[PDB]
């Protein structure tokens, strides 16, 4: 552990715009992301970055961290659900690429912390595929 | 093994707002949350409820699910960061209660899925330290 690279995006409203406008271009550019599914991705993503646009104060650091995981959490949870539960990895490969690429373009780095948060969330999110609770049997 | 019921709070912007109207009072009435930390929590929480409020479309159902995870994620992440990643357990015990209590009042249920998601996210939030990996150089 111990990350030696801090993502300044979530700590700067100006960078939030750049990252947001990168997402809306990347997600709509990848072959794995269809138009109606892009709707939700872009919509949820813009909310997180807008929360960065209102970051100011001593708690901005904590907010940045929270938004970092919140972004990964919401996007991944949404994606998994509408990707046939099992086939979510098909688009996840592209999603992670876009995210990391946008970090490169916006904060000038990859930020290993973000992707680490993602991998951690994926495990617990996909864990809830026990939806065989159908009371038909 | 349990029939999953969907909380109407994530399907109704009027309830989403009401849920926030509970959080703002509950957090500010808990002896583990300072007046400053409270207002920050409220500020982060409202972001998710505003996303619930913007639930419109075919995939709004899945958004409700993702936002559920995002709410648990962001609030806990914010909390852990400002509590040295070790003292979070003190305030975590109150936060988790407030959330469920607000679900009880707003949507009329404990929401077993939400609390389970919280604990699952604890397993990943408390699996790595990120609040002091900052390298602003």
């Amino acid at each position: 552990g111990a990350v030696t690279a801090v993502p300044s995006v979530f700590s700067s409203p100006n960078l939030a715009s750049g990252f947001l406008q990168c997402l809306t271009f990347g997600i709509g550019n990848s072959p794995a992301f269809p138009t109606q599914e892009q709707q939700d991705l872009d919509a949820i993503a813009q909310v997180i970055l807008n929360a960065v646009s209102t970051n100011t104060g001593a708690t901005a650091s904590a907010r940045a961290q929270a938004l970092s995981t919140a972004l990964a959490s919401s996007l991944t949870d949404l994606l998994i659900a509408e990707s046939a539960e099992s086939n979510y990895n098909n688009q996840l490969s592209e999603l992670t690429g876009i995210l990391s690429n946008c970090f490169i373009q916006t904060t000038g780095s990859d930020n290993p912390a973000f992707v680490s948060r993602i991998q951690s969330l994926i495990s617990v999110l996909s864990q809830n595929t026990d939806v065989n609770i159908i009371s038909t049997a």
